[PDB]
């Protein structure tokens, strides 16, 4: 407890609260992150592991963030990656991609081009990339970047009031204590 995460410090309680898209009994955990961000990348394993360890007892997403222009692509392909149902398979081929070989993957034919060498079908991804439904969801996400305050990732966001992440704890370790530490004070009510 002399040893517990300080408030304001290591998170910081958000002023405007968001609707928390979970159930009572269920703590919400919302990861901003970007494909290029290397602690982003770093962070994978560590709160995939953290995720499934805690099971049902939280809702688990993550929302792509795109501070430039040119960055949207990647957003794009997210929610192309879902909608096509193989997030799971290809997203580390992915991250493989822009942090070890150096390809960006910063337009749909790059994209298209490299997931067909993971078994994914060119027509089906370009068709997800360019559905109206993909569309909603990338203008939503650009719309929860705002409404949640990030200028960073990758950053954690617990109960839609309290965010941690690198730029507060300078560690992913001490991140992933944090997020282990909201999530516990929500459940226990102290938060």
């Amino acid at each position: 407890s002399p040893s517990a995460p300080v408030a304001g410090k290591d998170f910081e309680v958000m002023k405007s609260p968001q609707p928390v898209s979970a159930p009572a009994g269920k703590v919400e955990v919302i990861e901003f992150f970007w494909y290029g961000c290397p602690h982003c990348y770093e962070f994978e394993p560590t709160i995939e592991a953290w995720v499934k360890k805690q099971g049902d007892k939280i809702a688990f997403k993550r929302v792509p963030v795109a501070f430039r222009d040119d960055f949207v692509p990647h957003s794009k392909l997210f929610y192309a990656l879902a909608a096509l149902g193989v997030s799971e398979k290809v997203t580390p081929a992915v991250f493989n991609a822009i942090h070890k070989e150096k390809n960006y993957l910063l337009t749909p034919q790059a994209q298209a081009d490299f997931l067909a060498t993971q078994g994914v079908d060119k027509k089906k991804f370009l068709d997800a990339y360019n559905s109206f439904s993909v569309q909603g969801q990338v203008k939503q996400s650009a719309e929860l970047l705002k409404n949640y305050n990030i200028d960073g990732v990758p950053t954690i966001v617990v109960q839609g009031k309290y965010k941690t992440g690198p730029a507060y704890t300078n560690s992913l370790e001490g991140t992933a204590q944090v997020l282990d530490f909201l999530v516990k004070q929500v459940q226990d009510k102290k938060l």
